[PDB]
């Protein structure tokens, strides 16, 4: 899985830790080994959410698989609560998009998954 | 929905209110309240277009529903208007890609909009 | 066709042929004309690949067709060669999403390719 999360907020507010944080929590939620999980994180953006450029996020988890109507209400739960303890961003002001991809349209080492 | 653009033009070039318009416009274009509108804005980026590094942009836009074919000619012209008349960037050195997203593949504020 | 990377390698670590190479690369491979196809590379980013730092690289190739099962074995070879020797990033630190685009989901020069 590939998680991404674009932000305004600075990069000196992210704590020291987060990726693996972000690594061992949605390796937990999504039961894939955390080798498996990649993690990208984008301070310092210039966004804005409903035209406000307070705290916002903008993130999105691929994966295959592990996708789907209660499991993303439990992802957004969990990350929405990481953005907010970590990066003190409301989650009012956050859009997580789910992305279920096709063994066959992920590349790793020289190859697909399917 | 969500627009972001990505472009090679130095951030300097980007006129004061920009996201403000963008806001304003994809309100407007899309039906939707300019509250659920977010846009992220990403210049000075390492890019190509054709193999030229002339200025070009790649964007993207998302939305759960009010995609398809005849508005996205119009989002096209809508958007590709904006990025030549504020940033200065050829209509012909710009892509934007358009996803339709399910309301179950967008988490917000906890949980999902599904 | 488009083609994003986003590593960790730093920006000086990026040699400055490296977008036109992958867009005659991928022309090639493609089977579609340079003048359409558009690279963006991202370095310097914050990024874990399996819990550590090391070089690593999240990329993305959209086309309208030309992606498959068979294609996209083959895409993986190319970008992982190309990162390895250009980026110096190991082939078993990089996912590539694939992603078919419909022509009526493209925008470009005011319009799109539907
Ligand atoms: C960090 C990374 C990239 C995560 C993917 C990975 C790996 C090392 C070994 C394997 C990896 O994922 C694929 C796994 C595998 C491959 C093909 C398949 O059909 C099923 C699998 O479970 C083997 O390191
Ligand atoms: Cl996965
Ligand atoms: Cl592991
Ligand atoms: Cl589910
Ligand atoms: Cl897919
Ligand atoms: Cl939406
Ligand atoms: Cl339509
Ligand atoms: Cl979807
Ligand atoms: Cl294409
Ligand atoms: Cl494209
Ligand atoms: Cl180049
Ligand atoms: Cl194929
Ligand atoms: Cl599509
Ligand atoms: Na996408």
């Amino acid at each position: 899985p590939m998680f991404i999360v674009n932000t305004n907020v600075p990069r000196a507010s992210v704590p020291d830790g987060f990726l693996s944080e972000l690594t061992q929590q949605l390796a937990q939620a999504t039961g894939k080994p955390p080798q498996y999980i990649a993690v990208h994180v984008v301070p310092d953006q210039l966004m804005a959410f409903g035209g406000s450029s307070e705290p916002c996020a903008l993130c999105s988890l691929h994966s295959i698989g592990k996708i789907g109507g209660a499991q993303n209400r439990s992802y957004s739960k969990l990350l929405c609560g990481l953005l907010a303890e970590r990066l003190r961003i409301s989650p009012d002001r956050v859009y997580i998009n789910y992305y279920d991809m096709n063994a066959a349209n992920v590349g790793w080492n020289n190859s697909t998954f399917a």
